[PDB]
């Protein structure tokens, strides 16, 4: 069974603190790095039970994951059993139809080792921290980049930076979780490495781990919301109304968190908010006929892409079970400033934000990059429609900077195709390992 104590807790809990540094190092004197990581980063290291209990949330939960190279760094020279976690990120980029001549310098090679995740409250706990950790490892340690990121505020918190409400679609661990009504139900070993129903063998000291996929990605916001008035369909309601309604089109949900496919024409914020209720749908509707019936949710659109349900088979009534092993666990949060006035005035973005995107996996094959590639980027995914091309998811699907042929949004002819700019520009990521707990101070360190 599943030893959360040696799990590390952002992987199946988050870290839910208000800010968090993503601390991207190179390891430059294994020696001296190893016997620091034993002595001040594994013991405050927080584990799922640790942050799944609400009186031992820690001032500081960190988190630490280590990519190829700095595996080999450590004279870890296993496999993992991940091809695509050995080779790193940057050489999948055309998997994704973009390429490494537009990432952050740093992440469009290997020359980075791991990442630090801290989270808290404030960044001036957050700073305290890394300016310990550089201390106490002096330049065994080097920082080749970071992101700073937080929940935004007020009423958007928990909210992605166009406004939808973010976070209520997970996967539900067989015998972890207590499943919510539509929720899929998969084996631990689809999101920790060894766990149970895992089949791919992995070295003794790495279960109880999973495979991290970090993405920067730049969001549009003043652009899109643009583009939903300009293209708003007609009816009787306000322009904005209309607006309002393409953009739950292009999610799946409005911004509330209400499933369109459960509320096609307007929004219920009451449903949005419950749990017990804003997941319990399957995309099948009695007397509809599933492959050509776009009047409750597109083909397109990103949590249909993401989560097929019932395009994939399985129950027509929730909960459906489809496609358990492409399942991945999602803990990004937002980055960057608000928008400001001027931004929103003009149209126009003049300031980096957007979502730093962390995806779970016990296999990247099967997660991420399976999610990215063979559904979002893929015209003809899900298979069997009417008409066949679906088109590409029109928040994250990607064909090389082309604007994306995306068809089934507008609720008055399934058939309509419109062509829309990318809302959400990659700046590139990289590939880790969380390591159990266990192997923070055991293997790692020796
Ligand atoms: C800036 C980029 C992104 C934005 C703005 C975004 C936004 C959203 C929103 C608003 C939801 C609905 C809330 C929820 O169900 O929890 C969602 C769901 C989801 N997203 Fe994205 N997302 C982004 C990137 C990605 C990427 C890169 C992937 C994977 C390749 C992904 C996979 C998923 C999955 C699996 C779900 C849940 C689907 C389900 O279980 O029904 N997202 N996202």
């Amino acid at each position: 069974s599943l030893n959360t104590i040696d799990i590390q807790g952002d992987i199946l809990v988050g870290m839910h603190k208000q800010k968090q540094l993503f601390y991207f190092f190179a390891i430059n004197d294994p020696a001296t790095f190893k016997t620091h990581l034993a002595s001040d980063i594994a013991p405050v290291v927080a584990s799922v039970t640790q942050l799944s209990n609400v009186a031992t949330q820690p001032l500081v939960a960190l988190n630490i994951a280590f990519s190829n190279t700095g595996l080999l760094a450590l004279g870890v020279t296993d496999n993992l059993g991940d091809s695509l976690f050995a080779n790193g990120q940057a050489k999948d980029a055309t998997s994704f139809k973009e390429s490494t001549s537009s990432w952050v310098p740093q992440f469009a090679g290997t020359g980075i080792h791991g990442v630090i995740i801290l989270a808290s409250d404030t960044t001036d706990l957050i700073d305290q921290q890394v300016a310990s950790i550089e201390s106490t490892f002096g330049s065994s340690i080097s920082k080749l980049y970071s992101l700073s990121a937080s929940i935004r505020p007020g009423n958007e918190a928990g909210h992605e930076m166009f406004g939808f409400l973010d976070g209520i679609a997970q996967p539900a661990i067989n015998g972890f979780n207590t499943p919510l009504p539509g929720q899929n139900i998969v084996d631990a070993g689809v999101i920790i490495t060894g766990a149970t129903n895992d089949p791919i063998t992995r070295p003794s000291w790495a279960v109880g781990g999973s495979f991290l996929a970090f993405r920067q990605l730049e969001q549009l916001v003043p652009e899109f919301n643009k583009y939903l008035l300009d293209n708003a369909p007609a009816g009787s309601g306000s322009l904005q109304a209309r607006a309002d309604l393409l953009g739950a089109r292009m999610v799946g949900r409005w911004k509330s968190g209400a499933p369109i496919d459960l509320t096609p024409t307007a929004d219920d914020p009451a449903l949005g908010a419950d749990a017990q209720r804003n997941n319990n749908f399957t995309y099948s509707h009695a007397g509809f006929d599933l492959g050509s019936d776009q009047s409750h949710c597109p083909f397109s659109a990103h949590i249909r892409k993401t989560r097929p349900r019932a395009d994939l088979g399985g129950s027509l009534t929730p909960p459906n079970l489809s496609a358990g092993a492409n399942s991945i666990m999602r803990s990004g949060i937002p980055y960057g400033p608000e928008v400001t006035s001027a931004e929103s005035a003009s149209n126009t973005t003049t300031q980096e934000r957007g979502l730093a995107g962390v995806a779970y996996q016990a296999q990247l094959s099967q997660g991420f990059h399976f999610l990215q590639q063979t559904w979002a980027d893929n015209a003809n995914f899900p298979p069997g429609k009417t008409p066949a091309t679906v088109g590409l998811d029109p928040i994250i699907g990607q064909n090389n900077g082309q604007p994306r042929v995306v068809n089934g949004l507008l609720p008055s002819n399934s058939s309509a195709s419109l062509s829309i700019p990318q809302f959400v520009v990659s700046h590139g990521g990289e590939y880790f390992f969380s390591p159990p707990i266990s192997a923070i101070g055991g293997r790692l360190s020796a």
